[PDB]
């Protein structure tokens, strides 16, 4: 059992060293076999899309101080770092929801208060490290037990939700922008349309692609390849529909020639910690630490609930874990990566287990068609690795990046919003609600449960994430982290004395 | 079996009549019920609908002669007449896809050969009234016995893409019309991505509300009742959308106020036959015999099989039939009608089946439940009746219908011409030839005949619709109506050699 407190300082990353470094020599000498070469290029177009896409959204919120350069050259390095010291090399980094949020509220909070945006974030980093340190120091990893599918569902749901929000928005503003009227530019015709047409094109293409892969149509090694391409083909054909129509005006994303640092006269690649252009004040370093705690949630709760997921003993991955080593690697250079601009990085949950499953080889079953056994997970650190560095040297083509249109990208920012609700339990119990009781699913918590019991739980967790999403849309928009963590007190003591034991185990059933 | 060779001349007629009209006082007495109520508005929409669409249509192909006021006209006099005077009222008459075709080949033919258009439709009326006077009096009507599967279904995919392609290449020319270019109109700003933005938005908006109605979400009497507003809520919603940009231009179909002539600068409420305004050849006077054949076997062809329909084993209609005396009120109609211009109508499978279902009355099932005992049709009069004098006064309100963009009704004409390709076994078939031998269904002519013999009646019979396409893109295309009905006899003679009697038994099964 890894999450046991020894006693001893700094007990559990030793006991992680000494179980996982012995093995440094497997982990290279894997690397040849073909399913590695298949997975490199599936899971580096997994993480090139959610970077390019991220990318334009922060740079587009973010005033252009940290826009499509920054995030690729963070991520290729904390990458490289993390697969090449690290633990668990299956562990992808990227960047997140949830921390686009918490960027654009900070920044919002810090343009309300005539702060520097990029000053504060070096001392919020340097408070982090310390907070890492001591937190791994104090074996104190072990916090991830408590935290239970009434929370996570909830704060998906609640992510889900932002990035659909986050793109009927931009379609009004390019309407307000651009309006409809007879014979940036501020004024264009056939431009608030195409674009409306550009990403409703992309959404659909990359959905049909998503529904054909579990078709029963063509053979299966083929439907399976071309299942894994939808939003690298639905990219490419809507690039090519809006290259052909040359007389119309459409935004493009911006990335800058060669290892420019996104328009060159406001930030530098050295960010000085005491000030750039007017003194930093003195009560901004000592009260620092309050915003640090709040982003230390959010890395802490990504990170290791994606080790539980990849970990579980359905997944036959018998090498090593880490669950100390690996949050003490990603926190503490986030902090030091602060120092030069850029963003914070957590794990990813979505393409870690699209990673680890592009690399497990299923057995032989002369029984009837099912899922078999799974021998050997070729785990490794090579592939990972590789990624890595191929999204670093990916902008010297960026001559190529900058005839995207904007609009594309937004189609796909929907596409993963909507298609990140299935397997949420919230979710699928939101649909019970509508249909008759007569045509509800022969499910564990539809039978042990009556109906009427059912709903008042759906309900109590739906309260929460309205309460919850109207935190966000105040001018305390910076303290919903902690709001957050506050429902796990609440399942505690609150909901035991209203629910009975029977119910609160098919409901909450973490298998 | 009325499908029997008495002997007398008219002896189907009279014993269709002495069956069917000594009981003339049940039809009006058993009108008084609600169910005939709830069915009238929507049996009113499901034909009101293809009335507008296809009077847009031919508007447009007939060079404004032939538009809506006298497509509507047409439809309410002959639907009065036929449910007043007729037997099996349960018919619904209308206009279809296979005489908008025909009508626009003969435009075609009378424009390349300096002929009138409306002075060879009378001489072709008149032709069609001796041919149904001499087919009913010589017993004839029997030979819809030799119409099989293999007809029909290559008759429905044919009319289904005809439906299909007849609206991209509206597309294509409004794109030509007015392209998209830097700061009949000729060439105006947007109104050209707004159009198709309307009528992919009343595509999908109609798709998916009848995907909702075979769902399970929702009480099941709601579920049916908006499930039934598919098409009449697609139209209210794109309408609405269109009426709040008010300045942009786009185009609106022409209804003429009160009882107009559609543009009565071309033509007269009578026509004359032996010319208008040059003297009609002598050679078309008693050469419009073979067109009058065609068009024959469009009518005969279409309305015979209806009323096999819906007269099978399954619908327990005993009332009394109509195999012979409507063939001659519908055809002999359309001659006298054509003398004042006007188009031919025939009675309509679609809208016919629908019409019953909406009269049928289910039993209680004591069984866990399946599709129960049908207990009476409440077969009458007065329902179709009312309908076919709804239609009729909708010309007061052309004001309204003048007011709906010809983008809305052209996503409506793609939805008609998708929907209808289900339930073809054609098409299933078709399917199959991409899957896995191993993921066919359970179906009967799928086990008792091996795949590889299964393939290949399927490209015997995709053969003969390309063939069947080629000659209707040609400058000859008026003799497809003969191709068709040549088909039957291939069938009889060389299909047979080929084919087992195993085979031909599951494939071409008319149960």
């Amino acid at each position: 059992d890894p999450l046991r407190r020894t006693g001893r300082p700094f007990g559990g990353l030793i006991r992680d060293v000494r179980r996982r470094y012995p093995h440094y020599l497997s982990d290279f000498r894997d690397a040849l076999d073909p399913q590695c070469l298949a997975a490199v290029i599936f899971i580096y177009f997994a993480a090139l899309s959610p970077a390019i896409t991220f990318g334009g959204l922060l740079g587009e919120k973010t005033q252009d101080l940290i826009g499509v350069s920054e995030l690729i050259m963070s991520t290729a390095l904390q990458g490289v770092v993390f697969c090449l010291l690290g633990a668990q090399p299956l562990l992808v980094i990227g960047f997140s929801g949830p921390l686009l949020v918490f960027e654009e509220a900070f920044f919002s909070f810090c343009s309300s208060n005539h702060l520097e945006y990029l000053v504060g974030r070096v001392w919020i980093g340097f408070w982090l490290v310390f907070l890492a340190l001591l937190m791994v120091a104090l074996e104190g990893s072990f916090l991830v037990r408590f935290v239970s599918r009434f929370t996570q569902e909830i704060f998906a749901f609640l992510i889900s939700l932002i990035f659909i929000y986050e793109t009927f928005y931009k379609l009004v503003k390019i309407f307000q922008e651009h309006p409809l009227h007879g014979c940036k530019p501020r004024g264009q015709p056939n431009t608030a349309l195409l674009s409306l047409v550009l990403m409703a094109g992309t959404f659909f293409i990359a959905f049909f692609l998503r529904k054909f892969k579990n078709s029963r149509f063509f053979p299966g090694r083929i439907r399976r390849v071309i299942g894994d391409f939808g939003v690298p083909i639905a990219i490419l054909i809507m690039v090519l529909v809006d290259y052909s129509i040359e007389d119309t005006y459409t935004q493009k994303l911006s990335v800058p020639s060669g290892f420019s640092v996104t328009a060159p006269e406001k930030r530098g690649w050295v960010i000085n910690p005491l000030g750039e252009k007017s003194p930093f004040p003195v009560w901004m370093m000592v009260a620092s630490l309050l915003p640090a705690i709040l982003v230390f949630i959010l890395i802490f709760m990504e990170t290791q609930i994606t080790t539980l997921i990849i970990s579980k003993k359905e997944r036959m991955l018998q090498k090593g874990s880490g669950f100390h080593l690996d949050l003490l690697l990603i926190v503490a250079m986030g902090g030091i990566c602060a120092l030069f601009g850029l963003p914070w990085l957590a794990a990813a949950t979505v393409r870690s287990v699209t990673h680890a499953n592009a690399l497990t080889v299923m057995s032989k079953a002369v029984a009837p068609g099912d899922k078999p056994k799974i021998q050997e997970v070729k785990e490794q650190r090579v592939t990972g690795l590789l990624v890595a560095l191929l999204v670093g040297l990916s902008i010297v083509i960026g001559d190529l990046l900058r005839q995207i249109p904007l609009a594309v990208l937004f189609g796909i920012f929907l596409y993963m919003g909507v298609t990140s609700l299935n397997g949420i339990q919230f979710y699928e119990r939101l649909h019970l609600l509508l249909m008759p009781p007569k045509h509800h699913p022969d499910v564990t918590y539809v039978k042990k449960v009556r109906t009427l019991r059912m709903h008042l739980f759906t309900a109590l967790q739906l309260l929460c994430l309205a309460l919850l999403w109207a935190v966000m849309s105040t001018a305390a928009s910076l303290a919903f982290p902690f709001i957050l963590i506050l429902t796990v007190p609440l399942r505690m003591v609150v909901l035991t004395r209203i629910f009975t034991d029977r119910e609160m185990k098919c409901l909450d059933a973490n298998e």
